[PDB]
């Protein structure tokens, strides 16, 4: 309430770690409330979407697209120390949906390159929640350079389903999707440019065709596969987050399901359950829980399996334990 | 139920006004049934949607885009009174998704320029519904030329949350979404045309792109901005009616967030709480409940920020009131 | 658990009967948990999609597109013997989002032409899923080339609303939506092919622009109208199934409502009620329940109308009975 209340608060400082992992913290609260501190650098880098070298002139938060997932409880407050060093070119800030005030937080941010700012907000809301840069008039162009990712304010009690019931996660990943849009030549090849704003012009005209080239996971085709597919043990209970802060996405485990899932991704709301395949809004982060049954490789995909297996939306589970022959199991394998 | 019953129905005229605008009612139902009366004309007229000059011949009910809101309570009749002008040169009718039979009313309702028609349905579910132009072979054209509107049935008890506590707002305003399908000439310049009929053909191809060149609040590009901004005041509870006719759309308030949000629009179905962006599809009206707790300007939008920012769909709030620093504030302003 | 223990369960061959229509069954479950087997061979056979003519190298499950509707009971266990002719020249699977493991039992079922495999699956939650074949590599090829269904896996104790009271249903229908991408040529003709291979580039191509040419129900354009309309009377309560395994859909009834839908198609997650226009996402079936009130005709459209009028997307609805006045009422036909 007052500005003397809060300077009372316990403090602490968290450690941000590159998405799918979340940095440590607890499921239930210790404490009462407390000013959790973050701070993220902004970085304008080339990354490389795809095995034909297309290059994204991202604007990465902390240097990953998406962002890291910062994770407080609710009723504390997100203290972050946002830094946009003078080796950048543009002017940055940020708005978090979770936020209440100020175009969420970008009208207090406004860093030019050498600048920084430290902003502080109540989350007074459960849930996930999409956060991401928002320059005047550049505001699109920069959410599309992979400048967004999410947090997730848990109820101080920790997750719980709709009758109430606790859920408690064994594992939790963070997967932030992004729609790109990279100009081709006259030949389909796409182009590399030497700086952000000399792709500008020619990046807009693709957006406004609403027509992504690429549809990635974390960055790029294939980066949550292989070396980077996420992992899980039979019985194992697993959160995944899922963002997608410019458009729609439509979730699903292959070979799994979404046992409870908060589509909107708002705790409050109660969750959806048995969910084969869940849909999350442009502009929005939502939240599945499931218990892994069955071992072997999954397939996380957004299901419009063109956006999934053409464009790139596509991540791996890696799970160990037994098979489950009541479940599944195959009475008569392929033959003549 | 019966014969007298409805004939003995008090009638009530109620007056119209233009989008976000919403024309006079109670919440709560005063006395008992009755036959709720409206009268729109259909005005076929180009109207300028952006800021490049670039115009539609539009087809409007009460001439906007979208069509008035009409406020009627669960279980009382509306009886529309729907004029076609002779000066227009199409057939219209009206189908009402909150009315039961002959295709919401649009079987009944097919008037040719010169004629006029009365058709009367008893409002049976509780919430926003779209309405639309259909006339048969070419209901598309219509609606993306302006052709929609939505109305509210409130239930007679007013809104309620999740758990029968009432929900009682102080103003409400009603945001229509358009979806054009302007055509372009080879050097890439929007066509004109002498009249609605000459624009059919090459709208159409355009249609099925499913790529809308416009995508706008309230008929134009910045039609809630600036002077004509929405209002508001710290303190204030605001029920924003959203619609889309043709084409899905994800409503956000910038800097706030949707307290309850009745995304089906229906209220008998639970709303959805503490929103940061809800999914309304294409073909439906929903609602979202919000006390202001920030004063300054917010950005209402369609949350695919290409099509909020490039396209033209995103709206302002302007709010009154005191900064509240509890709920964020600004540790170090932007510096060095 | 036990194969012993499975093996003692009773056993149910059905014969599975073309879509729109379902087999016979019962809502509330005939006793016990049985193996309930059912039969399909895949069939690579060219289509006509439209009324010009125009043909799609498909790959149907039980020669349908979509594939039939099985309709088992929650624990049941589905056992389901998959055959590819050798007649055929790709390799097919199944992957049932109703099953747990070897993602959806795809990796279990890769039957070469020539080749059949049998595989069984505990039926463990209750709603509508998808099925569709996924051969890695080459998955949404086959999916948009017709080879999808949906299956029903009712509670044993039939349908309830959300409050527990029961929803019993006198027809049942299942509408499976299938997205076309149809190459055209240099004078934006659509190109018809010798064999399915030489379509494969030309196809992905269209797949590619997220720009279906078809959006159709049943296999083509107008399938489900005339004298191929469903069909109910005044009274009748009828319960619709719909799927669409690659692309967004929101279905809508014109002229009616979805008085109770899991638009997530989940039964353990309560139906919002009073719908005009619900959404299903990509990759997942709903259902929607409804009990006419009027004769006459309805349209069943998917409600983006470019979709449902240009596209495909459309099915009549004919239904015989008395006319309610009291419900809609054309106070003044059309006139001067
Ligand atoms: O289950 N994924 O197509
Ligand atoms: O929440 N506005 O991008
Ligand atoms: O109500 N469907 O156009
Ligand atoms: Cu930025
Ligand atoms: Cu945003
Ligand atoms: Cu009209
Ligand atoms: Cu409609
Ligand atoms: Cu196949
Ligand atoms: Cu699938």
């Amino acid at each position: 309430a007052t500005a003397a209340e809060i300077a009372a608060l316990p403090r602490q400082k968290v450690e941000l770690v590159d998405p799918p992992f979340v940095h440590a913290h607890s499921q239930v609260a210790e404490g009462g409330p407390k000013v959790v501190e973050f701070t993220m650098v902004i970085e304008e880098k080339k990354i490389v979407i795809d095995d034909a070298g297309t290059e994204v002139h991202a604007m990465a938060f902390n240097g990953t697209v998406p962002g890291p997932l910062m994770v407080v409880h609710q009723d504390d407050y997100l203290e972050l120390t946002l830094i946009n060093p003078e080796t950048n070119t543009l002017m940055h800030n940020i708005d978090f949906h979770a936020a209440t005030g100020a175009l969420g937080g970008g009208g207090l941010t406004e860093i030019n390159p050498g600048e920084k700012t430290i902003l502080r907000f109540k989350a007074t809301k459960p849930g996930v929640f999409v956060y991401h840069c928002a320059p005047p008039g550049m505001v699109p162009w920069h959410v599309v350079s992979g400048m967004n990712g999410a947090i997730m304010v848990l109820p101080r009690e920790g997750l719980h389903d709709g009758k109430g019931k606790a859920l408690t996660y064994d594992k939790i990943y963070y997967v932030g999707e992004q729609d790109f849009y990279v100009p081709r030549d006259e030949n389909g090849k796409y182009k590399k440019y030497e700086a952000p704003g000399d792709a500008y012009e020619d990046t807009v005209k693709v957006m406004r065709t609403l027509t992504p080239t690429h549809v990635v996971f974390n960055g790029a085709v294939g980066a949550l596969t292989g070396d980077k597919a996420m992992t899980a043990a039979v019985g194992e209970k697993v959160l995944i987050v899922h963002s997608q802060a410019n458009r729609d996405t439509r979730p699903h485990l292959i070979g799994g399901h979404g046992d409870y899932v908060w589509a909107t991704g708002k705790f409050n709301t109660p969750p959806d359950v048995d969910q084969e395949t869940w849909f999350i809004p442009g502009g929005a982060a939502g939240a599945a829980f499931y218990t892994f049954q069955q071992p072997g490789i999954y397939a996380y995909v957004n299901h419009n399996l063109i956006e999934a297996f053409e464009l790139g939306a596509a991540a791996h589970f890696k799970v160990t334990g037994e098979w489950n022959d009541d479940l599944m199991t195959s009475v008569l394998a392929p033959s003549g």
